[PDB]
DNA sequence: CCGACGTCGCATCAGC
DNA sequence: GCTGATGCGA
DNA sequence: GTCGG
């Protein structure tokens, strides 16, 4: 509809999906929330009672009451209670920290350390990706303009190219689906000697290079397939600095390189229902295969894929732009 | 009544 | 030292 | 928390 129509519900719904993940650790009642947030946030019409809503697929009795309530007085007793709870409160703030998780924001507000204040006080008690992660807070909460992507995307490419000719880079998530704006930045890598059956430092030539012409700052994670850091757009003589961003790079087999576009491409709702239709048709879908379903559900071998749409041939799909895989 | 609820790479911890 | 398990983000 | 075997 309009995000607005059912706003109330699904903002409620999604606050009591995020406690159920980091302050109670119950990871199937957190989707259980975010799945009856997103198909009450499709339907066209305004709920009148929580019966209307349990009609739709995901919504069962507690949430339906929980409306119901929400209805007749516009708030959840429980959702008031722990707002105001420090101990909760601050357990589910802390999970904002890129790399602090339900368990290590447990672990500090049991020892006293509730704000980014208390964080700063205590480096010590910090991994490398949550020191970043705190070090570059208000940042990782930005977005980023399109016009941005496109100047990360120029120095991406050329910074490539330049290391090696025969590379391949693709710019996938929310860029390549043409959105007006991003999270992240997501980059795919490839190269004519790294395929599934078989040059060693292939991904770190790559990181090495965009951080000597000080594009990426940081490092939170590198292995030999995925990297994960942070990056930054240079700036003019007098101008403002850029926000510091994410970025993630992998290096996928060369004769994977249509999976892998397709899986980090997106969206995430695109992909869960694609392989989900997928799962119907006797195949099944990862980010580097295409597998036939035999008789009794299991996977065979991968199949020949030489476009992104040979994968939605196989599956009974027409074949959608990246503009449409929003969901 | 009760088990399922995607899967993966990397960092870090538990334990031998 | 190592392997296996868990946390984390995605 | 919801669904379905
Ligand atoms: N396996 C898996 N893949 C996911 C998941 N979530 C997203 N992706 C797979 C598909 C995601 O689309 C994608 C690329 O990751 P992002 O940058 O995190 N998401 P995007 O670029 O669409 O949004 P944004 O503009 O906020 O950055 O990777 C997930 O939960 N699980
Ligand atoms: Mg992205
Ligand atoms: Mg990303
Ligand atoms: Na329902
Ligand atoms: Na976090």
């Amino acid at each position: 509809p309009q995000e607005t129509l059912n706003g109330g519900i699904t903002d409620m719904l999604t606050e009591l999906a995020n406690f159920e993940k980091n302050v109670s650790q119950a990871i199937h009642k957190y989707n259980a929330y975010r799945k009856a947030a997103s198909v009450i946030a499709k339907y066209p019409h305004k709920i009148k009672s929580g019966a209307e809503a349990k009609k739709l697929p995901g919504v069962g009795t507690k949430i339906a009451e929980k409306i119901d309530e929400f209805l007749a007085t516009g708030k959840l007793r429980k959702l008031e209670k722990i707002r105001q709870d420090d101990t909760s409160s601050s357990i589910n703030f802390l999970t904002r920290v890129s790399g602090i998780g339900p368990s290590a924001a447990r672990k500090f507000v049991d020892e006293g350390i509730k704000t980014l204040e208390d964080l700063r006080k205590n480096e010590d008690k910090l991994n490398h990706h949550q020191r970043i992660g705190l070090k570059y807070f208000g940042d990782f909460e930005k977005r980023i303009p399109r016009e941005e992507m496109l100047q990360m995307q120029d120095i991406v490419l050329n910074e490539v190219k330049k290391v090696d000719s025969e590379y391949i880079a693709t710019v996938c998530g929310s860029f390549r689906r043409g959105a007006e704006s991003s999270g992240d930045m997501d980059v795919l890598l490839t190269h004519p000697s790294f395929t599934s059956e078989s040059q060693p430092k292939l991904l770190h030539q790559v990181v090495e290079q965009l951080q000597k012409v000080h594009f990426i700052t940081d490092t939170l994670s590198k292995g030999e397939t995925k990297f994960m850091g942070v990056c930054q757009l240079p700036s003019k003589n007098d101008e403002k600095e850029y926000p510091h961003r994410r970025i993630d790079i992998r290096l996928i087999p060369k004769d994977q390189y249509y999976c892998g576009v397709l899986y980090f491409t997106g969206s995430d709702i695109f992909n869960k229902n694609m392989r989900a239709h997928a799962l119907e048709k006797g195949f099944t879908i990862n980010e580097y295969t295409i597998r036939p379903l035999g008789v009794t559900g299991v996977a065979g071998e991968p199949l020949p894929v030489d476009s992104e749409k040979d994968i939605f041939d196989y599956i009974q799909w027409k074949y959608r732009e990246p503009k449409d895989r929003s969901e």
